[PDB]
């Protein structure tokens, strides 16, 4: 129904606000766009499934998102790839790391404030639907 796009449409907009929200804090710029092949030759054959925020931000435009909690699988996957990618006791490593919980923490704290439970649930009901 019409009623169903205007909501999948609303959607789209929170996402977009929280991401952008996400890409212009200094602590997460390494998030911002993916890994340079050439600068890390070696990424791709550990990290199977990159992610970043400016593909996230292209998946919202394709439609790919039609609840919060598929967003959410792509945060913890730029968190988790960060994670196992910079596992060692050096301070560049243990860095990345704390700034990789922090992107995490800081978009499940935005959404738990700012999304309305029932918007959820409804688009949870919708997507079941088809
Ligand atoms: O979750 C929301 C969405 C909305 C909002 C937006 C930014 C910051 C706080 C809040 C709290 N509020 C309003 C409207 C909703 C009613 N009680 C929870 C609820």
């Amino acid at each position: 129904s019409m009623q169903e796009e205007d909501t999948f449409r609303e959607l789209r907009i929170f996402l977009r606000n929280v991401t952008h929200r996400l890409a212009i804090d200094k602590r997460f710029r390494v998030f911002t766009k993916p890994v340079d092949p050439d600068e890390v030759p070696d990424y791709r054959t550990v990290i199977k499934e990159p992610m970043d925020l400016s593909s996230v931000i292209s998946k919202i435009d394709l439609h790919k998102y039609l609840t919060v909690k598929d967003y959410l699988r792509d945060i913890d996957l730029i968190c988790s790839n960060a994670l196992e990618y910079n596992p060692d006791r050096d301070p560049g490593d243990r860095l990345i790391r704390h700034r990789a919980c922090a992107l995490r923490d800081t978009a499940y704290a935005i959404i738990k404030e700012e999304l309305d439970e029932d918007f959820e649930q409804l688009c949870e009901e919708i997507q079941e639907s088809r």
